């Protein structure tokens, strides 16, 4: 019926976008920490704001300071405080810059941005098992962003169908910002899996190594979800297996 895969991931799935069919599921209903996968919801809300004439790509914003030393940040590697919304959006999606994400959320709704993330989750049809806590996906006061592979499929599918141009950014192995700095994608499978054009990585000790992949072949798009794989390499090895199933 559905194949017998041996994955590192503790929860994993791959789905057909066209009709929603699950082609493989493992712990698909299990609530899991999702870390920087949260940035897909922040991206959705940024893209909505621009379409709705509520945000401009050329607004210049100041990077928020992170109190977490170990968190990936745009400021740490550039020492530049002020960036365009375009460049912050690119940094968030490409290198998983937590400060860029927090800065965008602040601009959109101040301290109430997590409430807007969860409002959008509901509006889009995600289940009660999903809760966002921050624009970046960094923990807040001991609370973690969590979801399921089923809900992450829905978020990713809605993001891609509503804003197909997101893949213009997530398909790039390197992004040259408008400021000038070049940012490197965390998606190591770009150029390794034919048709793969997204979507987003995540990693903390608690969440393990995570990846939402998407690829289109012959007019058929699939979305793969990998949560809590054991190494960075393993999340992508798992994704290779899921993509094989997805296009079988
Ligand atoms: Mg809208
Ligand atoms: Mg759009
Ligand atoms: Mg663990």
């Amino acid at each position: 019926e559905q194949p017998n895969l041996y994955l590192s991931a503790n929860a994993a799935a791959v789905y057909s976008v066209e009709n929603g069919e699950a082609l493989y599921e493992q712990n698909a209903d299990k609530v899991m920490p999702i870390a920087s996968l949260s940035k897909l919801m922040t991206a959705f809300l940024v893209l909505e704001a621009v379409d709705n004439n509520e945000l401009s790509w050329d607004e210049k914003l100041d990077l928020v300071r992170l109190d977490d030393p170990s968190a990936v940040s745009l400021y740490a590697i550039t020492q530049k405080r002020t960036w365009s919304v375009r460049d912050l959006y690119s940094a968030m999606l490409t290198m998983s810059a937590n400060d860029a994400a927090e800065t965008l959320g602040d601009r959109l709704d101040g301290a109430d941005f997590p409430k807007e993330m969860n409002n959008q989750a509901k509006k889009l049809g995600m289940s009660s098992k999903t809760t966002f806590v921050s624009a970046s996906g960094l923990d807040v006061d001991g609370k973690s962003a969590v979801s399921t592979t089923k809900d992450l499929f829905l978020l990713s599918s809605k993001l891609i169908s509503t804003h197909p141009e997101v893949l213009e950014t997530t398909s790039k192995p390197t992004v040259t910002t408008d400021k000038g700095a070049k940012l490197e994608s965390t998606n190591d499978l770009l150029g390794s899996i034919q048709g793969l054009d997204g979507l987003k990585t995540g990693f903390t000790d608690e969440a393990g190594y995570c990846f939402i992949g998407t690829a289109e072949r012959g007019g058929k798009r699939v979305i793969s979800i990998v949560l809590d794989a054991g190494t960075a390499e393993k999340r992508f090895k798992d994704t290779e297996k899921l993509m094989e199933v997805g296009f079988k």
